[PDB]
């Protein structure tokens, strides 16, 4: 069953409503075996998510560079699992992208797409990515339906939530890797307040999985702020613009 996207403001529904204009099943493989995306995240002190793409809508001045060359360096540089942008129109990302970065390195990635079908999970996992992006501002209460079918499709889900009642909506939905994203993806505006607020809410509401905080940042204090409460950070714009991907990323770890 597809969202009602009508109603989505800002970027986030422009984005959206193209998305799913363009989705068309297709055959696909039998899946791949791949790693765990939760376990990775669960190694000792704050996990790296690394994120590669090649355009940033917010940020932008994103040199040219290559999704795979920028995987090697952040798996060399202490990343513990890879964020890959699928989207096409605002991000310059491809499915593609993800089959490449899958075959260059080990590390378990995300699929960082706007899921608006449930095939876009379906394929996801059929090349190779142990989690897809599941955004509740989209999905609403049908995130719950999408993340089961993630599990029977043997997916995981970075289920994304930016508010409060998004909050209850992704644990509610049995979410094991939730991410609290700093961005309002309507706007385009980033508080970096939004993670640390909401993340020591979803403990306190009893949340005991994978928290992942996400977008905005680009300096190690503002992940030392972080220790001891989320398990994971999401990063890749303040890295995809560095002068080296590797040392960006090794300063970030510390």
């Amino acid at each position: 069953m597809r969202p009602d996207l009508s109603r989505v403001p800002g970027v986030l529904g422009e984005i959206a409503r193209k998305r799913a204009s363009e989705v068309a099943p297709y055959p696909l493989p039998e899946p791949p075996s791949v790693p765990s995306f939760k376990e990775a995240l669960l190694r000792p002190g704050l996990s790296v998510i690394a994120e590669v793409k090649r355009q940033s809508p917010s940020e932008g001045l994103i040199r040219e560079v290559d999704p795979v060359e920028a995987a090697l360096a952040y798996a060399r540089g202490g990343a513990r699992a890879v964020s890959v942008l699928t989207e096409p129109h605002r991000f310059g990302g491809s499915l593609l992208d993800l089959k490449r970065v899958r075959e260059a390195v080990d590390l378990p990635l995300l699929r960082k797409d706007f899921v608006v079908d449930p095939f876009m999970l379906e394929e996801a996992r059929a090349f190779g990515a142990s989690a897809a992006l599941l955004i509740v501002a989209l999905l609403g209460e049908l995130t719950g339906a999408y993340l089961e079918e993630a599990r029977r499709l043997g997916l995981e889900a970075l289920v994304e939530v930016h508010t409060e009642r998004e909050l209850e909506i992704a644990l509610e939905a049995g979410a094991e890797v939730l991410g609290i994203n700093n961005r309002d993806l309507a706007t385009l505006h980033i508080n970096l307040e939004t993670a640390p607020r909401l993340g020591r809410l979803a403990r306190k509401r009893g949340f005991g999985g994978v928290l992942v905080a996400e977008s905005g940042y680009s300096r190690k204090e503002e992940l030392k702020a972080l220790e001891g409460l989320f398990d994971a950070v999401l990063i890749g714009t303040s890295l995809m613009r560095a002068p080296d991907l590797e040392a960006a990323l090794r300063e970030l770890v510390g």
